């Protein structure tokens, strides 16, 4: 689920289903950070994590 | 919807749509913080946006 386009909700729920306990921030302004390395381009298990806590 | 208990992802879903382009931070550990209010509380907006970014 996670080596896709993601984007809005789909893009929060991998983040919450990848980070678990230790939660995430979402973080989209600009469509920048997490939007264009997931959204705009395809995501990654990798990439993912570096916005769980 | 904010009106509620609201677990897991009901809970990052309703951060999600209530935050908007500010995005939101999820902080479950321990179930403390938004876990305590919204999850085994009732939620309210009010609490919500204390989340939002």
């Amino acid at each position: 689920f996670v080596n896709q386009h993601l984007c809005g909700s789909h893009l929060v729920e991998a983040l919450y289903l990848v980070c678990g306990e230790r939660g995430f921030f979402y973080t989209p302004k600009d469509g920048k950070g997490i939007v264009e390395q997931c959204c705009t381009s395809i995501c990654s298990l990798y990439q993912l994590e570096n916005y769980c806590n």
